[PDB]
């Protein structure tokens, strides 16, 4: 007579199957496989660069201020009519007899201004020697020479226009700069020299180029400089090239062009730089710098680089004395060291190894260094894209390995847990089948496979309880579950079965038991309970109240959240342009204004 | 009588439960879902960055080089008193007649100098027309001409001053090079023009800069030029704008300022560039470059824009070249080409796209694209934070993907899972129910629910096995697990009971078993076992002993370990700076401190 | 009689075990935990860069340019015989009494020009005060002022060499900048000045440098500037600095070196930036930049900074800004502002702090804070390596977070999987225990315990079924599963058994079963099924038919694939260099070719 208390659930009438429908447990599948683990490659890494850095050298400069100063006098006064300054060349001779040999200098000027042969004589008067002495000390400044201080003008006459001439032989040595081709160079001074500083005549240094004459040029054969401060003869001798400009004559020490010169600069030494081989490129892995690189197959042919021999000094020089700190007396040096180019243009230099240990298996790693085998190359200024590729690369591997491993453990799992649902089918087929099928229904075991029926629902609302559970027509033999009637639809007539595991409707009352003493039990009637006490009703009740457990594990897993990357930069471009002292360009575009802006342009009398 | 050999453990007594305390197993849990997928649509991108390129042109400098120069003569030598050295402009007149016409050049110069007209004659000569011959072929060089390649100076006149002049009518070809706005630009001489290229008379062209006067000025209509080596006419006629500054006369052929300008670069073209809406932005993942854009929703101005013609010519140029190589024939073009701006400052092109497949969602798409709708934009140096953003990005997702699946999969497993524990219940609640519980206990099924009651504690020490198990009042009859005894304490009385399983203590001996032949069995006591043979205590044991299998499936996870980035640069600003051959701000600070090291500067004698 | 269908599997004979080989399943083993969560200390962060920038001030320029003109007259002409251009200071007092005065200026110059003492008069005319014009209105330039604009040559005295003088008073406002060690500096007309723009007398500002005489510089107290254009006196005094090289005279207000500069910029503030401690270093995080840095444990000594005063007013002056904005109300500051110096080069000011919360936690971490305790900083310009390492490192954790999550899960799940298959090996020993052992084998509980004996392969070919299954000699009681015959090898007699669970070859059929009606079973034979209908056989079957169900659950996981890293530069060093307007290299390399291009150089005549 009694209904139940909570309708948020269903009831199913589960008819024994017949056979008809018949289904089995999926059988194990198989197991992906971790990949046979990457092979890397050790060896020691040089990377050279795009050498940007221009070549530098050291130098001297002999010329010789010359300025005529005209003077109008006055009554009580006077004025410059006209100070015309001019500067001139150290002929070869006496920068050879009298500078270099007793730091003297001539009073006179004797050199070709405008297709013509001019000569300034000191205060216009016969020509002297006359010692050398130190310019003015300044804040960094290099090392400066000269014969006087004091310019000459004419003696006072006046109401007249007369001349004076004075000469200031100067002697500093100055910072030369030339890059490639390396057909010209400039001083510190900022006075271009059209030849290069490779030009000579040893040892086919005369094909250098050179934009002048052949009597400008004099290269000296062992030559010893005598200091002009210390006055100290250079204990070793050098070659010496003399030019002679129009306007100064450079002079320095001659050396090769090949092995003074290079186009690439040694950037990055690495002790560790992992090799490994993948789809036709290799990856050098630097774990120091956290950067990948990546190369062809095939080597580089160094004979193809213009001018890089230092590369081979340089590269050498380092792999040997990483080898000594480090692989002295665990590695060995595998096949000659291979060179080969990476993505934006970093030249690399490698030199495969192996430990004591793989000993064995020099023989057939040796042939495959081998089988690896004029301009220049442009390099990038960004090393992010490697670092990039380096971090990727590195994290890429781990959350594969990681997750990979997982993947195997999982269906190593599912199959080992089918042994589990084969078991318990056997015992409850109803619940076990079920939950497979993905509906509810009833199943049976017809040998080694199972034969399942539907189950039928029933509205809550339409299942009631009897408030007993004892059987008088079998005293001291009850049912071990409570009693219920049910119907079909509403309209329905109503039918009476005994209650099921989990709200299942049997249509049998066979579940009889011999009655016993402190029967007390809860029922899953409904979307709740049913306690019977003592083989009868006492009251329904909520899944609530039943303290609950736990047969699952759990896991807590958040996901990675989005983050934005503000762009950052340590100095803009509007810095780095700005940090410099001086602007060519402002300066011209000032300077160059003067006239207009302080003068009369095209304003003309008559 | 015997003891236990090894104590590290527990015994526990396990008095059935009463139904006070009763429990229920947790239901399943509802488990989370993957996102309904992002959805990303296609289109062709092209990605403009603040052009800092100089805009540049090639012009030509018509000059006179006029040189006076005054000697005084010796007996026996000579001198020069002065070099007077200007440069005066070629007038427009000659320009036309003379150099353009027949590749001549006055012998004289005639022009103004500080507010008056002088006029020089080239060796104080009656005037001529001289050809103009190709200048000196140098090292990377621009074309040059001029008339004569002599100076001149006075004929000898001993003990006296006289005065010779030098005409060089010089014309050579230059770069000039303006910038923003264009009011101004400069020749390869550094002469500064203080003129817009694109002044002229022509459509508005007048209104352009100009800080000179009017009779400078000229632009010449339908201009051929008449080369001065091949002297060959030009076939094209030209709009020649000629200005005569004091110093020389520049011309150039005049253009537009709007399309032959621009404030803009095409960067970066890209073939799939995935667009996507996150919170108010639209993301543009480029895969190639690896480069992730973030913008708003409604797009960006072009009249907004200050002088960006170019940029519609240049952009769809490319998304027609792209469309037809590629998407000719598997896409169409949705809605007009869009422009967003993006952080940093990108000016990005977008043409949305869709496959011949979604054909039947062109309608709705088009009207998304519609609803997306005078200064200059500053752009970085740095995309990395972008590569940063992509690759962070790229990662997130995987890694989300994965991990959140697999949290699904378990989800579904522990509910899974919760069949067997039910099954498993009903066999072995004591076993089953303690895990589950936390606690070690013992329980009973009360119909649908369980009611557990805990087990107490009994020490190992406290524990005593009987050296048989047969029965004499039930021969033919034993026990199927040893016989044992207990204490409560240490103190407490003895009591006796069956060995049960895990080490539970038994209240009753009704486990009883009519005796057999073979009888071996191992019982787990205290620690380890208990070996009877034939219904008689043979040895305890250790489980080290018995072979171990394993119900557990392995899998290592390692962790990802730290890692340092070390600063990283290709070439330090140092060297990108001291890479320039010349350093003005050097050259400066250096010459000018020329009077201070080699001369007096505050001397002065009467 | 009847063989099998399908033979792509093996049988298998599973004689009773004895208890010679004895296992036991593998007890749980012990679950890792989780770290126990890194400690995150809030602070706000304030980071400084090397300063790159120069030091700005504003001066002003006083100058006269003196012009001598020579000119020689014709009978219908004229020309300049000589130019001569010079630049004169404004003497002190001149500056003074005159230009600061009444905006006057004398027409005359008085300076010494080559250790001598000249005078120039304006048009060789009396001395005057003449007012100081503005200078003509230029784009883009700064204030200027001049005397006259109109040059001035000598009358005309046809067939007559006479002179002319022009004098131009000129004073303009320039920008002047310096460097350190602030030792000189220039101006932005190009002339450099050899003094420090700090020297002067009060408060040791006379230990700068100064490469000058004492008479040339001349520091003025309390002084009030006359403007010069709207001729305003300044309501305030300054120290005014003038200096007087020999081609000008400058002049600035004078200020304090230390104060007025300073060898670091403030870069980046940041609101949060999380400071914790790994391995004896510091990594402050900032999730606003992406920019992780790492410093040493012990702070860095700002008294060991060249010039960084600064620092301190800029950092304190923005950690208060944002306490205000933001700590105002919910934390507290910790300790005094502390300061450590980062990789690569960047200086970080930090102030410690603990929400209201923590309030009870002060007193500890202050000593903290406490127990943390002349050259100049060299900074990179890539930030890369730390958004890399800010990147890596957020990313290192949530997979190893999530990831050391789930291997926990998972040790739990598979000794809590245990309790199930020791339940199941109960029930089907034969059938749990093969899978655990690897191998095909039968067992027996001897007790708590198992004994294994392994099971004999059988070829499919080599067994046999009963058509059917019903027993005459007890009629109404036939057996449950099928009758078959099968050969150990292929030439060995012929057995008799009945056919087991999964192809076991049980030796007794003693599995009997009282005959029954709508009797209808499916037994797994060979490599499928065998389906006996009323206790006869039907026919064989493949495992194909059979629907099946899974017992599995899915799990989905795709690996993160291969990604290149183009290597991508927002603008190239090429671009970079070539944006300049002007070269300085480029415009000497070609000026300074002209004379062998368009020239004779070495040719001379007599
Ligand atoms: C790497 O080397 C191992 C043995 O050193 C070898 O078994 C394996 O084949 C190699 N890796 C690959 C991908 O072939
Ligand atoms: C490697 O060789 C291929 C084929 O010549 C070429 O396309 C590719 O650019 C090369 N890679 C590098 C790093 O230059
Ligand atoms: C995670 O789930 C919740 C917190 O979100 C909590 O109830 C549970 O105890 C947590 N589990 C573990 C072990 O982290
Ligand atoms: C993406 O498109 C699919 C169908 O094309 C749609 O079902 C889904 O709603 C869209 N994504 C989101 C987040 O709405
Ligand atoms: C997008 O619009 C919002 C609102 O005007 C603005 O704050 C933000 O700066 C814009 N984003 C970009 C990329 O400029
Ligand atoms: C991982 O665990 C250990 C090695 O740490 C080893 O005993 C076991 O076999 C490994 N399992 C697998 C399958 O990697
Ligand atoms: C971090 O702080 C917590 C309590 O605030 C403390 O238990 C823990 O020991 C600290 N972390 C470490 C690694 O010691
Ligand atoms: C920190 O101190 C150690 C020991 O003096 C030193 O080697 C290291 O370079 C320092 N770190 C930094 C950031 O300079
Ligand atoms: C994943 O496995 C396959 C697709 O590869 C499919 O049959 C299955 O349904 C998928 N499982 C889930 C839930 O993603
Ligand atoms: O470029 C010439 C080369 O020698 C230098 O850069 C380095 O030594
Ligand atoms: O033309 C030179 C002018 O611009 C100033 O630099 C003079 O000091
Ligand atoms: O800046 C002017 C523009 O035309 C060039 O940069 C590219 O063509
Ligand atoms: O003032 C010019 C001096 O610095 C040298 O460049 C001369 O060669
Ligand atoms: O370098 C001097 C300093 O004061 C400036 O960079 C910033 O104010
Ligand atoms: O020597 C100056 C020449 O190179 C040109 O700049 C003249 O206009
Ligand atoms: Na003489
Ligand atoms: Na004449
Ligand atoms: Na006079």
């Amino acid at each position: 007579d009694i209904k139940a208390e909570n309708t948020d659930a269903n009831f199913y009438v589960c008819p024994p199957p017949t056979g008809a429908t018949v289904v089995q447990f999926e059988q194990p599948r198989r197991c992906p496989t971790r990949p046979e683990g990457q092979n890397y490659t050790e060896g020691i890494a040089v990377v050279f660069k795009e050498n940007i850095a221009p070549y530098k050298f050291k130098a001297t400069m002999y010329y010789k201020d010359v300025t005529v100063s005209q003077v109008w006098f006055g009554h009580r006064s006077s004025q410059f009519m006209g100070i015309f300054e001019d500067r001139a060349p150290v002929p070869f001779e006496e920068v050879i007899d009298k500078i270099n040999a007793k730091g003297v200098c001539r009073s006179t000027a004797k050199y070709v201004r405008n297709n013509l042969e001019t000569t300034a004589f000191h205060r216009d008067d016969h020509e002297t020697d006359m010692e050398l002495k130190p310019a003015n000390a300044a804040t960094r400044t290099s090392r400066g020479w000269h014969t006087t201080d004091l310019k000459y003008n004419p003696s006072r006459v006046e109401a007249f226009h007369r001349y004076g001439t004075t000469v200031n032989c100067i002697v500093e040595e100055v910072d030369a700069r030339s890059v490639y081709p390396y057909d010209e160079f400039v001083l510190a001074t900022g006075d271009f020299v059209y030849m290069s500083p490779f030009y000579g005549y040893r040892e086919g240094s005369h094909t250098e180029h050179t934009s002048y004459a052949a009597d400008r040029f004099k290269q000296v054969d062992g030559f010893y400089a005598r200091d002009l401060t210390t006055k100290a003869r250079a204990t070793a001798p050098t070659t010496r090239n003399l030019l002679t400009t129009p306007k100064f004559t450079v002079a320095w020490d001659w050396v090769p062009k090949r092995p003074s010169v290079c186009t690439m600069t040694k950037w990055q030494e690495v002790d560790e730089m992992l090799r490994s081989e993948y789809g036709g490129s290799f990856r050098f892995s630097s774990d120091a710098i956290s950067t990948t690189f990546t190369t062809n197959l095939t080597e580089y042919p160094l004979s193809r680089v213009d001018l890089g021999d230092c590369i081979g000094k340089d590269a050498r020089d380092a792999m040997d004395r990483i080898f000594a700190r480090r692989y002295n007396a665990t590695h060995i040096k595998v096949g000659q060291p291979q060179y080969y180019l990476a993505n934006g243009g970093f030249l690399i230099a490698y030199q495969p190894l192996l430990s004591n240990t793989l000993a064995e298996l020099y023989v057939r790693e040796h042939l495959r260094e081998q089988s690896r085998k004029v301009e220049r190359i442009k390099t990038t200024s960004s090393i992010e894209f490697a670092r990039l590729q380096f971090t990727y690369n590195h994290i890429q591997r781990h959350v594969n390995d990681m997750l990979g491993r997982v993947a195997i453990a999982w269906c190593e799992l599912q199959n080992h847990e089918l042994t589990l649902w084969n078991e318990a089918r056997k015992l409850n087929p109803n619940a076990i089948a079920s939950v497979t099928v993905g509906r509810r229904v009833s199943a049976r075991m017809l040998g080694d496979v199972m034969a399942v029926s539907t189950c039928v629902p029933v509205a809550a609302d339409n299942v009631i309880v009897q408030n007993s559970m004892r059987i008088s027509s079998r005293p001291g033999a009850c049912y071990s579950r409570p009693l219920v009637s049910f119907r079909y639809e509403d309209q329905g007539p109503l039918v009476e079965g005994q209650l099921g595991e989990n709200n299942e409707l049997r249509l049998t009352r066979d579940a009889i038991e011999p009655c016993t003493v402190g029967h007390r039990r809860y029922f899953t009637f409904g979307g709740g309970y049913v306690y019977f006490e003592e083989y009868a009703y006492s009251h329904q009740l909520s899944r609530a109240d039943i303290t609950t457990v736990s047969t699952f594990i759990d896991l807590n897993i958040t996901m990675l959240e989005d983050h934005e990357f503000v762009p950052l930069e340590v100095y803009t471009r509007h810095e780095i342009k700005d940090s410099g002292l001086l602007d060519y360009t402002e300066v011209q575009r000032r300077n160059q204004l003067h006239d207009l802006r302080f003068a009369d342009i095209d304003t003309v009398i008559h």
